[PDB]
């Protein structure tokens, strides 16, 4: 199926899904000298103090950490959105070399990786109905440079060896996504969609100003993961990411000056 090689990557998805040449994709190039700084817009509300991780898993595409949203334990207010959207899982986008992995990019420049915290919009009662809509999402990206290590992500990082190809899935029970934050919520926001297939056009990206920094040991073992299943040929899990799409008819809005 879809990829990101040379015969199943960004380049071929248009086939089988055509949405991928849509009006409203995802990531784009943000452009600083062209966002509108937005007075009208308030304060960003991350509230994860409830919140209840309970499994990691290798999906072939990347890994995703999974959290219990059966109730507002861990959500995201504020900011561009209205009413309350529930955190469902976190996962990561990264490269083979430190000066790539980034879906979004800020005036050109590529990061090391990039996270990418999912939110759904409760009023549509469940993910699967919350992807249908405009404003169904609301995605938290987070930009990783590398340098000194993050505290926060070394739980994961060391869990790695246990899902290292596809389809394996560990319990990851007790996991703090407020440790994988920067200083700052100063952001960018827009409407897009999502980077990779079914690539639906039902979210409102914030992503912050301020990367935050892991160390080159740290994104090593994050390349140490497979795209491949047990078993199967080594296929490395690198360069993940999906490059910048046109922005068409949109317009990124700032948090700050
Ligand atoms: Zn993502």
């Amino acid at each position: 199926h879809w990829g990101y090689g040379k015969h199943n990557g960004p380049e071929h998805w248009h086939k089988d899904f055509p949405i991928a040449k849509g009006e409203r994709q995802s990531p784009v190039d943000i452009d600083t000298h062209t966002a509108k700084y937005d007075p009208s817009l308030k304060p960003l509300s991350v509230s994860y103090d409830q919140a209840t991780s309970l499994r990691i898993l290798n999906n072939g595409h990347a890994f995703n950490v999974e959290f219990d949203d059966s109730q507002d334990k861990a959500v995201l207010k504020g900011g561009p959105l209205d009413g309350t959207y529930r955190l469902i899982q976190f996962h990561f986008h990264w490269g083979s070399l430190d000066g790539q992995g980034s879906e979004h990019t800020v005036d050109k420049k590529k990061y090391a990786a990039e996270l990418h915290l999912v939110h759904w919009n409760t009023k549509y009662g469940d993910f699967g109905k919350a992807v249908q809509q405009p404003d169904g999402l609301a995605v938290l990206g987070i930009f990783l440079k590398v340098g000194s290590a993050k505290p926060g992500l070394q739980k994961v990082v060391d869990v790695l060896d246990s899902i290292k190809t596809k389809g394996k899935s560990a319990d990851f029970t007790n996991f703090d996504p407020r440790g994988l934050l920067p200083e700052s919520l100063d952001y960018w926001t827009y409407p897009g969609s999502l980077t990779t297939p079914p690539l639906l056009e039902c979210v409102t990206w914030i992503v912050l100003k301020e990367p935050i920094s892991v160390s080159s040991e740290q994104v090593l073992k994050f390349r140490k993961l497979n795209f491949n299943g047990e078993g199967e040929p080594e296929e490395l899990m690198v360069d993940n990411w999906r490059p910048a799409q046109p922005l068409k008819n949109r317009q990124i809005k700032a948090s700050f000056k």
